């Protein structure tokens, strides 16, 4: 095409695993429920802030598991969406909060959630689809991708980064998860910034 290929700013071999496949990430599904709150942002309704890396608190869970099991609970947690190596499930219109990151978190980003993967292939899978995912999300909300992992400042936030940089919460995902997996924030953060420049035609497509 017409357009330059993205030059990564991260060496990572599941990224280029990820690039050379031309992984497809899946149809964004919606899974909503009737009796969940809907809340606006601390900006209004409409209005997030950007996007929190979760990843979910059970290593043995499929998709359809967590999300029965939130559907039970939501007045303790609910959240955004899940993705893991198959699909891509919104469970609650991101125009309002959810109660995923405690309060601060909560008033501001869309709270997204990494199911577990036990193989390679789903593994990089699954990080194609949160990226596309929170790309999808910041190209909607007219937002650009930022991370707020150093500074605490931006679009995109792992669970730790709220924790550091807001309180309300001390959760540390996704990064020792992401480690367990010869994988980091740094590297999903690059297929993130990626894959919007993809998506607002900046950067070449792969293939
Ligand atoms: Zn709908
Ligand atoms: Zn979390
Ligand atoms: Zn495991
Ligand atoms: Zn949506
Ligand atoms: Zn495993
Ligand atoms: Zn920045
Ligand atoms: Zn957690």
């Amino acid at each position: 095409s017409s357009l330059p290929k993205y030059t990564p700013k991260v060496n990572s071999s599941i990224n280029n695993y990820i690039r050379k496949k031309n992984m497809k990430a899946p149809r964004i599904e919606e899974d909503y429920t009737s009796y969940f709150p809907k809340y606006g942002y601390r900006n209004g309704v409409g209005r997030p802030e950007g996007i929190v890396v979760h990843d979910t608190a059970n290593d043995n869970s499929t998709i359809d598991g967590e999300i029965a099991f939130m559907k039970r609970n939501y007045t303790n947690a609910f959240v955004h969406a899940f993705v893991d190596g198959n699909r891509i499930i919104e469970t609650a219109p991101t125009d309002y909060l959810s109660w995923g990151a405690g309060p601060y978190g909560n008033q501001r980003f869309i709270n997204v959630e990494i199911v577990h993967t036990h193989d390679y292939d789903s593994f990089a899978r699954s990080m194609n689809n949160y990226a596309d995912y929170a790309a999808t999300q910041l190209q909607y909300y007219n937002l650009k991708p930022d991370s707020a992992e150093n500074d605490g400042r931006g679009t995109v936030w792992t669970h730790a980064a709220i924790s550091n940089f807001l309180g309300g919460t001390d959760h540390a995902d996704p990064h020792q998860y992401l480690r367990s997996h010869n994988y980091s924030y740094a590297e999903l953060y690059d297929l993130i910034y990626e894959k919007y420049l993809i998506k607002t035609k900046q950067v070449a497509p792969w293939g």
